[PDB]
């Protein structure tokens, strides 16, 4: 034995795209069985399966965001540059539980607050200050987990001062439709969330940097690498390869346009030449 490598995956677009990603350039690169463990739920289940490993019911592989690993896993302040929170989760994983943080993918995934490119034109919106001016005027409607915990709405609201008239607590899609209707102004979003551009939503700018930096990288079990030291190379082949604007693209076609997320993560693949046409 000893050919397999699991990667993981919660139940959410990105992440089951760049999962697919991951076990693509394993395939395509390696003589590696992949087994692809896209289902995996709960409190950080990804980590807690990493530390199990493939060999013990878990996962030896999947891909994470510098600032959950920062402030969620290991509990330091969330106001820091990006290189900065890349090089303490890289340390600290891998002194407390040897894991390597690999390169980062390129796109930071950060929580954000989006308004209508119109309104936003209006208004002449840039920024999460800029809102916070005009927010006596604006309702907000925004998802139930972003509105709970001093993470989310409580404590953005009390660093800028947003006075919205109403906060609508909405889940499902139901903020999509209620921007769209003008019932709400503003909406919580990820700012690779694939329905952005579609529904003509700007993103703004988090002025106080009130949210951590937010970008992904694969992280992999050492034991891992040293069975296959390959992998570190080919892993890093998706260095600096995804921008914003192209995970943004990606979940749209899942999100948007009900593509396979394998199909889109392997067409993806072969059109940045990061895989062979034939592979």
């Amino acid at each position: 034995a000893n050919d397999t490598v699991v990667v993981g995956s919660i139940i959410f677009t990105e992440g089951i795209i760049v999962a697919n990603m991951v076990a693509e350039m394993i395939e395509a690169h390696t003589d590696l069985k992949v087994v692809r463990k896209l289902n995996l739920g709960g409190v950080n289940v990804n980590f807690e399966a990493i530390k199990r490993g493939g060999a013990n019911n878990g996962i030896d592989i999947y891909v994470e965001y510098t600032g959950h690993g920062l402030v969620d896993i290991l509990g330091f302040p969330a106001t820091t540059d990006p290189e900065g929170a890349y090089e303490t989760v890289k340390k600290e994983y891998k002194r407390k539980w040897n894991i390597v943080w690999l390169k980062p993918l390129g796109f930071n995934n950060t929580y954000t607050l989006t308004v209508k490119d119109e309104l936003a034109k209006q208004y002449n919106l840039k920024t999460f200050s800029d809102l916070a001016k005009i927010s006596d005027k604006l309702i907000l409607g925004a998802t139930m987990f972003f509105l709970e915990g001093p993470d989310g709405y409580p404590g953005l609201q009390k660093l800028y001062n947003f006075k919205f008239k109403h906060t609508k607590s909405m889940d499902m899609g139901i903020r999509y439709t209620a921007i769209d209707n003008n019932e709400v102004q503003v909406i919580d979003a990820w700012a690779t969330d694939g329905l952005l551009v579609s529904h003509k939503l700007k993103i703004l700018e988090d002025d106080k940097a009130f949210f951590p930096p937010y970008y992904a990288a694969p992280i992999i079990r050492q034991d891992v690498l040293d069975k296959h030291p390959e992998l570190k190379d080919v892993l890093n082949k998706l260095a600096n390869q995804i921008s914003l604007e192209e995970m943004q693209k990606l979940n749209y076609k899942v999100d948007g346009e009900g593509q396979d997320p394998a199909k889109v993560a392997k067409e993806f693949l072969k059109e940045k030449g990061l895989i062979l046409q034939v592979d």
